[PDB]
């Protein structure tokens, strides 16, 4: 029953195939795990050192401590917070690696990169106090790229992809409690020391770190969507598809997956260049799909569709049509090195620091990067070569996406209702009860949920709630797959405030009909564009983050990047659903600073909820609260 | 019985109090935990992700692999690679402290702190290339605490406490296979990125990115030992007392504990100033005594005696005499703040990144070091009015040491025999075969082994075949506490080769008797000390450290640093014993890796050993190797 592992169709169809190939999926590895370690499972568990491992039973008799006096409380928080500085460590060496290309590029090292957005440019440059009058664009660009280098480590200023980018009020709140990063991997760095043995065994303290340290991973984020609006275009609104049904038996299917468009944006553009090659091997040409982040990046900037995401991405394989699989870093299965040995896929690692036992490796170099994108096109030629007079099974499957809502993008939607206060209007139709709030969806699927079940679930129960849903990530890969992207799905999905809204923006916008029923805000580091929305609105109303009725719900989360994440939307003052257990539950203390007394400090707080239906009427009570709390009807 | 948890009779005593006083101990905790998860113990466990916790039988049926596809290997390699990292951010935090804290005093913001060694201020900058000529000496020591913070993050150059204090045929052999760290907190941080999920998936990839974070660890030893040594001065010859019978029942007993310094050298000055006050409330004074490697600086630097060392920690206070304890981080059992319930102690933690709850926090800061230690020694002298009338149960249980020996003091003794050749009395002893071999003993005490009977096993057995033995942090500590740095025990201990050296040696200073039969190093940042002279020794043969026939062993370790540490002895291509079983047993691939295919890249290679007789058999034959290879009988 398929339908117990996945809600995608096309999913459900490979799943078939896969089961009478006798090829294992992360489906049957998860089978085979169960039962799963409850140690583990509650966060009772520490392996810090070496007279370990320890456990503490969650209840009952001993052990009730760790060997070197460890409470329930102190090994609960050390995990998290290490969870948090893994998650800081993959979005903010996602950013460094964005700054060095920006750098290269305008040094005359990487004439593959430029400056594509000289508006994100200069508008990044005054934003941090840089002077661009009488200045050259490579020595603005220059000067961005050694600021945002400077803020990984110890300076005579914090670092300001988080001080610049949040209100005044909001900024001193953190800084009374001490919350503001020093530096990014200064911060990370700190955390590995204070949860090493022998050194912080204080919950209250520990976990006060890690909000810093989520602070850090917000940072890397801002930065990583800065930095790649620069080099390769902010985001507009655009039109193309999703799922497997994207992929087609007469060409050479390139899938790019991981994270950085350093890469994936390179393959699209020499993708094309290569069409009469890919021709002259029997082939119609390149067709360039995207799965995860990096798919994100390209579906936002260029409209390249999106094949699939997250928990589902070896069935992109088994179809027997993916000719190459070009990888870079972060949430990528190792299983696909294994798998494409039964479906005849090349898969290939470029990076160094992320490399898979069995796949190619092909050295990346920016400054060799037209020519690195041929070479591993040329593999996948061969490989599509390979497989001519081999019936393919694609699922002939497929949805429409309107995508491209950066923060710039949804800002000039609005001025056409309002030129110059353009923010108004969607102020206007909360007061007025047409918007009840807004919701982000962020982060992945998880093979412990039936994949995309809470993402859609509770977006049907908000919609119908006149909620402004939008979504980043999986979250946003998600509702594609299953038609929230499409705008011929607002008069199913919509309550009547919120149709009116989205149409009359969408009509003013030319588009003689509605915007989508979910704005797509792009990749994972673009939730910091739902941040710069949210700063916004605050600014213009001269509140802080912790009185709009705005929520963010994680509810399939899966990678540390998630945690931190859900732990710096916390820290900025947002209602923050989880619907899957992070390892907590084993300490009530550490439970009840997360999910209550929390909100003293920066007036968010996590809402951990399993169950969708119940998700999605905690997370109105919250937007509802909100509300209330601002004079409004609910 | 007693002697199957420590071989240490005050430790004994203290137990059997413990015991009928129902204070449970860090040996009651490890018993209340057996029997340890057998996936721990082999490595065969991963939390990486919510998808979690994943387990992989050792052997057998399912699970045989995690969810994501994360093989046996890859799990395996990314926990050490984590623990590595953990290591590094502890050792370099430490020294990133210390350079924050001579760019105050240089800068007039903190009087308490000073150059108090100008010689090894002037040496460290000739070695990092930093100009002396006509410069004020708090300017040059400006420059250096710069450089100091520049090695944490990418610049122009690589890391500097890696490249300005190896070989260059070391450094370039490191080089070829890209193990030269970028920065301190880049490779924590990259460490932190490539083990998270769906990144790094390859053994190899990642034991070679464990072997580069190895050496941010040996950068941030080096740099604390030279920072400490130039604010707090150089170690030389220094004779005093261990073990708890160096309490007094008579004065206010103040356990310095924890690693920095910073606040152990201050707390020792400040005490003797405080005497009449400590006469007014009934005491003979302050009796300041060591803890861990806190205690190992302040031994050092200036003979306060050692208390007790890692394991033992809580039989200090079990005492009933102990007034207070004084902590930074690192090593602290948090066990301290509940027993202190129970015995009256006073345990102040004052770092803001470490607390215990329940104990009392008196925030330092460099700025008000003075008066913060007055507060802190005041509380000290409350508590110990509190216990006038009160019987102490300290066993009349110590050694002498003798200690002090700095690389400096080293080559100091040695050109008493060639006052311009300094190093070659050691080299033609080595080389007549009165010397084998060096040794260097490092790391903790475990709960896992009787205390010390590692070390004390297979330091005798080298002693007795003429090894020359040096010893640094809980290793040093075992050794002295057992009378391995009485140089009464010379004749007892030491094979006639080695004795007539230590003779030579002793007689030549002055002593009329010989060196101790071990020397003491200092503490664990300072096993960068050992470094430092094994690098002298191949500079002087021009050979590189894998043809020395030098040997390290962690015969009894337990921190994340000490894994670091025994990880970069590999790397600088020592033989390298270890005691315990690291998680890596899960593994054969990984094991294999590290125990014999890493010869091959870096000359060193880890001895897994955990029956010390053998463990003593196994290192002899390893520096009899190094031996013949120099064509030398054996
Ligand atoms: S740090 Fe404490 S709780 Fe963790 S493994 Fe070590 S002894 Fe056990
Ligand atoms: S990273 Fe892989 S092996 Fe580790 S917990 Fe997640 S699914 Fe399991
Ligand atoms: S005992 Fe299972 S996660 Fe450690
Ligand atoms: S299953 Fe015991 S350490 Fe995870
Ligand atoms: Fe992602
Ligand atoms: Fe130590």
């Amino acid at each position: 029953r398929q339908n117990l592992k996945s809600t995608d169709r096309a999913v459900q169809q490979m799943l078939d195939k896969a089961k009478r190939e006798g090829i294992q999926t992360v489906w049957d590895r998860y089978e085979a795990m169960k039962p799963q370690c409850g140690f583990g499972e509650t966060g009772l568990c520490c392996r810090h050192c070496l007279q370990g491992p320890c456990r503490i039973n969650p209840f009952g008799d001993e052990p009730k401590v760790g060997i070197c006096g460890a409470t329930a409380e102190v090994i609960v928080a050390r995990g998290l917070d290490r969870s948090i500085a893994a998650g800081a460590a993959g979005h903010s060496g996602h950013a460094k690696h964005l700054a060095h290309t920006l750098k290269k590029a305008v040094q005359g090292k990487a004439a593959s990169y430029m400056i594509k957005d000289r508006t994100k440019l200069h508008s990044i440059a005054k934003r941090l106090g840089i002077p661009t009058e009488g200045q050259k664009d490579e020595d603005i660009a220059l000067e961005v790229a050694k600021a945002a280098l400077a803020d990984f480590h110890e300076k005579d200023t914090p670092v300001l992809w988080v001080t610049t980018v949040l209100p005044p009020s909001r900024v001193k709140v953190l800084s009374a409690h001490g919350l503001i990063p020093a530096g990014i991997d200064h911060e990370i760095a700190e955390i590995m020391h204070r949860t090493s043995m022998g050194c912080d065994a204080d919950a209250q303290n520990l976990l006060l770190g890690g909000l810093r340290c989520s602070l850090a991973d917000l940072a890397g984020c801002y930065m990583g969507t800065d930095l790649a609006d620069i080099l390769f275009g902010t985001p507009a609104p655009v039109v193309t598809e999703s799922n497997l049904g994207v992929l087609k038996a007469d060409a050479v299917n390139v899938a790019v997956h991981g994270h950085n468009p350093v890469l994936s944006d390179i393959i699209v553009s020499v993708s094309k260049e290569m069409e009469n090659e890919a021709r002259a091997a029997g082939a119609t040409g390149i067709n360039v799909v995207g799965i995860c982040c990096t798919g994100n990046e390209v579906l936002m900037r260029h409209g390249i569709p999106a094949c699939t995401h997250s928990v589902s991405q070896e069935m992109a394989m088994i179809t027997g049509a993916l000719d190459a699989m070009i990888l870079d870093y972060q949430c990528i299965q190792p299983s696909v090195a294994t798998i494409a040995e039964c479906t005849g896929t090349t898969v290939i690692t470029t990076m160094e620091m992320s490399k898979i036992t069995g796949a190619t490796h092909v050295n990346f170099a920016e400054e060799a990067a037209v020519e690195n994108a041929k070479q591993i096109l040329r593999l996948a030629i061969d490989t599509f070569k390979r497989r001519k007079g081999k019936p393919v099974e694609i699922p002939n499957i497929k949805t429409k996406v309107v995508a491209g809502f950066s923060t710039e993008a949804i800002i000039n939607a609005l001025s056409k209702l309002n030129a110059n206060d353009p923010l108004k209007p969607l102020i206007d139709n909360v007061v007025n009860g047409n918007i009840r709030g807004v919701c982000l969806f962020a982060g992945c699927n998880n093979v412990k949920v039936p994949q995309d079940q809470n993402f859609t679930t509770i977006a049907r129960k908000l919609l119908k709630q006149n909620v402004l849903v939008v979504a980043t990530g999986c979250g946003a890969g998600a509702l594609m797959r299953h038609g929230f992207m499409d705008p011929a799905n607002v008069d199913e999905l919509c309550g009547d405030g919120l149709k009116a809204v989205l149409t009359a923006i969408g009509e003013a916008n030319g588009l003689g009909g509605p915007l989508p029923p979910v704005l797509h805000m792009g990749s994972c580091v673009d939730n910091s564009r739902a941040v710069a929305l949210v700063a916004a609105l605050a600014n213009r109303l001269g509140v802080d983050l912790d009185r709009l009725p705005v929520v963010a719900s994680a509810a399939e989360a899966m990678h540390e990047k998630a945690v931190a994440i859900g732990t710096w939307a916390v820290t900025i003052g947002l209602p923050t659903h989880i619907g899957v257990l992070p390892p907590i539950t084993g300490s009530l203390p550490v439970t009840q600073i997360l999910t209550s007394s929390v909100k003293d400090i920066t007036g968010g707080y996590f809402i951990v909820e399993l169950d969708p239906e119940t998700a999605a009427d905690k997370l109105l009570a919250a937007i509802n609260e909100r509300r209330a709390g601002l004079g409004l009807p609910w």
